[PDB]
């Protein structure tokens, strides 16, 4: 079986959010996504696909649709397919988050 | 959006393993299974699902196919359709884990 330690694959990338993948199948992405202040993931629109983000570092600033959130540890926002999604980091701490996207875009 | 904090969903079955929703859509569940000593997911197959368990809490025994492996905190472990696989939790104390399964069963 595939298994990973999910605290040794965390790596941040200076120019950009760092998208790093864990387990991939056309059913499902299961990444983790590091950002460093400042950084984010720009909106974007999955046609069929609903993407959930579950922070385990630090707090993002998670919008989806109308509405924006502050996601602490231990938190998790839903974004269904269609709904115009994205993460940033405005806090001044890096940030972990396990992020599962439902097809494979 | 639907917005959850993961900790304040955290509860116990004394009869049986815990399965607590937490976002559900035919694209995927996302749930939180919470383990007493002793308890367990019994093994079995999706015929076109794939599953992920990240340890939260604890730590269980986790079986995919003709391997298991033991799922401390931070792990995560990834059962794809077709493949016999369950959890158990043969420790001395409670395990709370976080599951997603994709597309839903
Ligand atoms: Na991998
Ligand atoms: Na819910």
């Amino acid at each position: 079986m595939e298994i990973k330690d999910l605290k040794r694959l965390a790596r941040y990338n200076p120019e950009k959010m760092a998208k790093i993948p864990v387990f991939q199948s056309e059913r499902m992405l299961y990444d983790l996504y590091a950002l460093l202040p400042g950084q984010a993931q720009k909106v974007h629109v999955h046609e069929g696909s609903d993407k959930v983000y579950y922070a385990l570092e630090g707090e993002v600033v998670v919008r989806v649709g109308e509405e924006e959130a502050l996601l602490a540890p231990g938190m998790a926002a839903f974004a269904p397919a269609g709904a115009p999604h994205g993460v940033r980091n405005e806090s001044a701490s890096p940030a972990l988050l396990l992020v599962v996207t439902a097809p494979r875009p």
